[PDB]
C-alpha cells in the first residue's frame, strides 16, 4: 500500500537535504509509515551522518505525503572522493485490525566533489577483461555501479538470467559467464533506468563502444 517515487535515491553532497515522495495506495484503510536509514552493512543508524524525518507518520487512505533526508554535519567526515552508501527503508504498518510490507533502496550518498552534468554517463568507463570462466569487470569511476545482465546481445543481455553485482567505487568483480564476441552489459542508473553498453574487445580488454 505505501510505496515510493524511484528505487533508488543520490544524495546530491552540495544539497543540505532532499525529499522523497511517499503514497498510500490503499483508498479505504490508513497506514503509519515509518522510514529510517542504514549504513552500507545494513545496520540502523539514527544519530546520523544522514537522518529522515519524520521517523513515523499517519497516512489517510489515498495520502500523498514525504520524507525529509538530511545530513549531520559529521557528513565531512565521509570520503569526499567517492560514494558512499546507505540505505533508506520505508515499513508500513496496517491499523489495529483484529507480512506488513518493508522497502529498501539504495541511497548513495555524492560528495561535491564528483558531482556529474545531468544526463553523462560515467559508466561507459567500464572495463571487461576476459579471464577463464567469464570476466573481471573493472570500475575505476568513484561511483557505485549495480550490473543487471550480462550477454552476447542486447536481448540476451536485458532477458538471459544474471545475479546483480554491484561494484563499489574503484573497484573491481569476477563474473562466472560464457564467452561473447561483442559484450553487452546491462546497468542500472541514477534516474533507475537499466540502459545497456556495447563494447568492442581487443584481445581480452573490452571497453565501451566511443
Amino acid at each position: 500500500a505505501v510505496s515510493l517515487d524511484r528505487t533508488r535515491a543520490v544524495f546530491d553532497g552540495s544539497e543540505k537535504s532532499m525529499t522523497l515522495d511517499i503514497s498510500n495506495d490503499n483508498k479505504q484503510l490508513p497506514y503509519l509509515a515509518q522510514a529510517w536509514i542504514e549504513n552500507e552493512n545494513q545496520e540502523k543508524i539514527i544519530t546520523g551522518p544522514v537522518i529522515a524525518t519524520p521517523p513515523v507518520q499517519r497516512l489517510e487512505p489515498g495520502a500523498k505525503s514525504m520524507v525529509r533526508l538530511s545530513t549531520t554535519p559529521d557528513i565531512s567526515k565521509l570520503p569526499q572522493d567517492r560514494e558512499s552508501l546507505f540505505y533508506f527503508n520505508l515499513r508500513e504498518i496496517p491499523p489495529r485490525s483484529e507480512i506488513a510490507l518493508q522497502t529498501k533502496i539504495k541511497l548513495f550518498y555524492r560528495p561535491a566533489a564528483i558531482k556529474t552534468r545531468p544526463n553523462e554517463v560515467w559508466q561507459d568507463q567500464l572495463i571487461l577483461n576476459k579471464v577463464s570462466g567469464g570476466y573481471r569487470i573493472e570500475n575505476p569511476t568513484p561511483y557505485y555501479v549495480t550490473v543487471i545482465g550480462l550477454g552476447g546481445s542486447e536481448k540476451q543481455a536485458e532477458e538471459g538470467e544474471f545475479e546483480t553485482v554491484m561494484l563499489s567505487p574503484r573497484s573491481e568483480q569476477t563474473v562466472k559467464s560464457a564467452n561473447y564476441n561483442t559484450p553487452y552489459l546491462s546497468y542500472i542508473n541514477d534516474y533507475g533506468g537499466r540502459p545497456v553498453l556495447s563494447f568492442i574487445c581487443n584481445g581480452s580488454r573490452c571497453s565501451v563502444k566511443k
